C-alpha cells in the first residue's frame, strides 16, 4: 500500500494478476506481459486501491460477483487488505463484505466468483514481488 510498483503472483496455478485494455480481468504465467504490473495505495487503514500502470484503469467488483477493470474510482473499486498467519495477503470486497467475498484465480488461470471463494483456499493466497 505504498511506493514503489509491483506484481501480484498466485501460487494456485502459477499466474500473475492482469488488467486488460477491453476492460476484462484474468492471470498469466507470462511474466514480460506489461499489463502486469501494478500499483497500490492506500485510502486509510488496511483498505486499498490496485491500478495498472500501463492502461490507467481500476480492479473492480460486480453484482454478480465477477471482477473487471474500470476508468474511473468508485466505490465498488475499494477493497480491505489481510496479512494471514501463514504470511500471504487476502483482499476483500468492500461493498460486499457481509458476504466474505474475496479476489481470487483459478488453477486455469481465469477468475474466481465470489460466491465460490472460501478462506483455507489456495486460490485466495497472493504474494507481492518486485518489478
Ligand atoms: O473434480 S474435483 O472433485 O477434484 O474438484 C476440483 C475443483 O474443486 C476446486 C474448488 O472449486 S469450488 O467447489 O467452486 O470451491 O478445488 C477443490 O478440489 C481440488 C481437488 O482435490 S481433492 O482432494 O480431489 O478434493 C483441491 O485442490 S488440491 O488440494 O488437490 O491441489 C482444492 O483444494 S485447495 O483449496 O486448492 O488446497 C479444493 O478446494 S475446496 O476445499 O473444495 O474449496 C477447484 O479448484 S479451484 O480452481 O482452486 O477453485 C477444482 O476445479 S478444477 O479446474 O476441475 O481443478
Amino acid at each position: 500500500n505504498y511506493k514503489k510498483p509491483k506484481l501480484l503472483y498466485c501460487s494456485n496455478g502459477g499466474h500473475f494478476l492482469r488488467i486488460l485494455p477491453d476492460g476484462t480481468v484474468d492471470g498469466t504465467r507470462d511474466r514480460s506481459d506489461q499489463h502486469i504490473q501494478l500499483q497500490l495505495s492506500a485510502e486509510s487503514a488496511g483498505e486499498v486501491y490496485i491500478k495498472g500502470t500501463e492502461t490507467g484503469q481500476y480492479l473492480a467488483m460486480d453484482t454478480e460477483g465477477l471482477l473487471y477493470g474500470s476508468q474511473t474510482p468508485n466505490e465498488e473499486c475499494l477493497f480491505l487488505e489481510r496479512l494471514e498467519e501463514n504470511h500471504y495477503n487476502t483482499y476483500t470486497s468492500k461493498k460486499h463484505a457481509e458476504k466474505n467475498w474475496f479476489v481470487g484465480l483459478k488453477k486455469n488461470g481465469s477468475c474466481k466468483r465470489g460466491p465460490r471463494t472460501h478462506y483455507g483456499q489456495k486460490a485466495i493466497l497472493f504474494l507481492p514481488l518486485p518489478v
